[PDB]
């Protein structure tokens, strides 16, 4: 797949060493190369060139620290390569550098290539590799930037990374789940790769923690700053622009709050102290950010502005807040949102230069807080908050919320300025808030569901999940991991013996949560891709329905209208999405009339459309579809069948099942007991159900359990995609004991055999995956899927 660079053989030779040495000497007479070197010599890392190379050359593992923008990411790789080339051994270099995000790997590779007077990829010295996109460099004497997900995928093809000579783990402070896994895998690999060199780099790092973890490996600090960046706290921001607004650590904040205000009145005007007193800790003040942006463009010198917001809802709100003003309507401004859910083509536009009279304003999430360098950025506005997932071990409920930024994230955000020229960073938290921020975010492995952790451990054949936990830098609790094992068994991704099923193999290859991965996989298998990807896109992110202040009743009636007779919150989103695409074909004014009439968010709908393309790419790289288009005819033969779609929904949401009792309707969920239906759902006032079963995705606990989104489902969908099957008594079938319904006992025998055929189908798909040819009709794989579909259609 994406392992072309990996599965090459590292074959150094002296003749290619001489060609690289001569080419390097020829570069030193090229004007463009010479001018780039003038810029490189200004970086603090350039002064450490001999010291950095000598340490990497004498030690297997090296921890490199340095100030933001000191040059690690773009220079250290070049220092290793150019040192080898100058020593006459350049062909022995196969340097791989990991980046946490795709926008980092692309832009850094393009920048390094330009610093070497070369294009990126094209068999030159530098290139990049990401999911389904690559610019690959030459075989020997080369640098490859990639994502950590790429390296994890490589470990499935070569657990030893045999052809790589240097692996550079960058931004290691970003303790994301995959990075911690990769870091532990690299540590185990050292003894099996005595020839491999490992470099660990971060600008904001407890470097002794990583040194100690890697056997007290040597540390080296790159001293110096590139350009000064002035910092401002909330009181300083309010003082400068004269702005007037139109768990235990919080107890400390409240205790020190009155004394802090007193000490503040001695250093700031009373107006600003009163404003600090009434500022809101719950959400980011978008009006203040807009007012600060107005002040910068009207009173400060030229330079792009970069704004950090928690999520997409804040970005679009601020964007509309600016665009509603006459000043920002003109072509003197180019306002660019930046979100990880945007297509990579859209993310790269942030790096395009602006005309001299044009001010660039980038509104980004934490996607932009590390690695990347934006040329004209001079002003950084730090909203002070960051989206974080959190996990509670009392119920299967994980929450994503906007938390206070840590000091490391703040330093990384400040570091986006001061790279090519001086800059200013504005932090929207007061000084008392600053003293109570944490140094780093809690590692993601300690606060998220761990289903992907267990799938990753199993697909990489790393051994027992207990032994691997003991090797992690920060191991999660056993109960959290055991809870993930149980969830993966209920999804039938693991069998009773904690071993990957055929389905579990494909789910581990899909870079999404297995509930979503199982849904889009069977949407591709059952040829109903487009409606399922729309449902999957809305289960991730959010649904596109909004409720203005009112008068929720008229918005309710619109939602039930879009549901038709489906009794499905998820088919409602599909109908709302399909009507939106058709409204767009009519015209822009009529598209707005559609969104206003049905209380739909065009911004959310466009975001959902982007995510559908990303899901199809995942299925394309996994071999289950033939193109990146979610509406490919080859994947949508059954896209108009509500029963088949609802089965795929059930395939994804099981075991989140609810039972309906009548006479007056009551709902039960085995784990929570009696639940209720969220008033936003279309099934709140429903008393007529064709079936007594619902599937759901989101649960909200407010002293009462509400199912946010649910669809009625036939017991035969639960029978096939459920758990254990038992026949009771006096002729009933049971699914996981509690799901009981009267049915001929031989149906249970049929489902056991069809499940087995489905496993055989997925097993044959493991080696070389190709999409099911739904035009063959007379094929084994199509006959199996048709038999399952026939069972779903009729009892
Ligand atoms: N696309 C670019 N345009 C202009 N200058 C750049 C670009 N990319 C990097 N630089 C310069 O090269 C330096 C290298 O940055 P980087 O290697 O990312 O440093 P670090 O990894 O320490 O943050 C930056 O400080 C910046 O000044
Ligand atoms: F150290 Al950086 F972007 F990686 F400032």
């Amino acid at each position: 797949r994406d392992s072309e660079y990996l599965l090459q053989e590292n074959e150094p030779d002296a003749t290619l060493d001489q060609q690289l040495l001569e080419d390097l000497q020829k570069k030193k007479t090229d004007l463009r190369y010479i001018e780039m070197q003038r810029f490189r010599e200004k970086l603090p890392s350039y002064g450490m060139q001999k010291e950095l190379v000598n340490m990497i050359d004498n030690h297997q593992v090296t921890v490199i620290s340095g100030e933001t923008g000191c040059g690690k990411t773009t220079q250290v790789t070049q220092f290793i390569l150019d040192n080898y080339i100058e020593r006459g051994k350049g062909s022995a270099c196969r340097i791989v550098c990991t980046q946490p995000r795709r926008i980092s790997a692309i832009s850094v590779a393009e920048r390094v290539a330009a610093e070497r007077a070369e294009s990126c990829g094209n068999g030159n010295s530098t290139g990049y590799q990401i999911r389904l996109q690559s610019r690959l460099p030459r075989k020997q004497g080369s640098i490859l930037y990639c994502t950590t997900g790429i390296i994890l995928q490589w470990l499935q093809s070569d657990p030893h990374l045999s052809s790589v000579s240097h692996i550079v783990l960058d931004e290691i402070h970003e303790r994301n789940l995959q990075s911690d896994v990769l870091m532990t895998v690299v540590k185990d690999l050292l003894s099996y790769r005595p020839d491999l060199k490992v470099v660990l780099m971060s600008a904001t790092l407890n470097a002794e923690k990583f040194s100690e973890y890697f056997g007290n490996c040597p540390m080296i600090h790159i001293p110096g700053f590139t350009f000064p960046v002035v910092e401002y706290l909330l009181e300083d921001i309010i003082e400068k622009i004269r702005y007037v607004p139109e768990y235990y650590y919080e107890a400390i904040y409240k205790e020190r709050w009155p004394g802090y205000l007193r000490e503040l009145r001695q250093r700031y005007s009373a107006s600003t102290v009163d404003v600090v007193e009434m500022m809101d800790d719950e959400k980011v003040d978008l009006n203040l950010i807009a007012a600060l942006i107005r002040y910068i463009v009207l009173e400060e010198e030229d330079g792009a502005i970069l704004v950090f917001l928690p999520g997409w809802d804040n970005i679009s709100t601020l964007h509309d807040l600016l665009m509603s003003q006459v000043m920002f309507k003109s072509d003197k401004f180019i306002i660019i949102p930046l979100h990880s859910l945007m297509p990579t083509v859209n993310q790269t536009q942030v790096f395009k230069r602006t005309p001299p009279g044009v001010r660039k304003i980038v509104i980004a999430t934490n996607i932009a807080e590390t690695s990347i360098t934006i040329d004209d950025v001079v002003y950084v506005i730090d909203g002070g908050k960051i989206k974080e997932t959190h996990f509670d071990t009392q119920n299967n409920i994980s929450t994503m919320s906007a938390e206070w930024v840590s000091k490391a994230n703040a330093k990384q955000r400040k570091g986006r300025a001061g790279r090519v020229q001086p800059g200013h960073c504005y932090h929207l938290y007061n000084s008392l808030r600053a003293s109570l921020l944490d140094d780093y975010q809690l590692p993601e492995i300690l606060r998220t569901p761990l289903e992907e952790l267990c799938l990753q451990i199993k697909i990489l054949r790393l051994g027992g999940i207990a032994h691997f936990l003991s090797r992690l830098m920060d191991p999660p609790s056993n109960e959290a991991v055991l809870l993930s094992i149980k969830h993966l068994m209920e999804l039938n991704a693991l069998d009773k013996q904690e071993e990957l099923t055929p389905l579990g193999v494909h789910l581990a290859r899909l870079p999404v949560e297995p509930h979503i991965g199982k849904m889009i996989l069977f949407g591709a298998l059952f040829c109903c891709l487009d409606p399922v990807l729309t449902i999957a896109a809305s289960l991730s992110f959010k649904d596109p329905f909004v409720i203005p202040l009112g008068k929720e009743k008229v918005a309710d009636a619109r939602r039930k209208e879009l549901a038709k007779d489906t009794k499905s919150d998820h088919l409602t989103v599909v109908n709302a999405f399909k009507g939106w695409e058709k409204a767009k074909q009519r015209g822009f004014r009529y598209e707005k009339d559609y969104c206003w009439e049905y209380f739909l968010s065009s911004n959310t709908l466009q975001m959902l459309h982007n995510m559908k393309g990303q899901f199809a790419e995942h299925l394309l790289g996994a071999g289950f579809v033939s193109s990146r288009n979610p509406q490919d005819p080859e994947s949508n033969i059954n896209s108009d069948n509500e029963k088949i779609i609802k089965a795929v929904i059930c395939a994804g949401l099981y075991p989140k099942v609810a039972k309906i009792r009548l006479n007056m309707v009551k709902v039960y969920t085995k784990t929570d007991g009696v639940v209720a239906i969220h008033p936003k759902s279309v099934n709140v006032e429903q008393t007529e159900f064709n079936y007594n079963w619902l599937i759901y995705h989101l649960k909200m606990r407010t002293s009462s359990i509400y199912l946010y989104d649910c669809t009625e489902v036939s017991p035969y969908c639960l029978l096939f995609f459920g758990g254990d099957i038992s026949i009771q008594k006096q002729e009933t079938i049971a699914v996981d004991e509690w799901i009981i319904f009267q049915s001929p006992a031989r149906i249970a025998h049929l489902v056991k055999e069809l499940r087995k055929e489905l496993d055989i189908l997925l097993q044959e798909k493991i080696e070389s995956p190709h999409p099911v040819d739904w035009k063959d009709t007379k094929s084994r794989d199509c006959a199996v899927l048709s038999a399952i579909i026939d069972l779903i259609k009729t009892q």
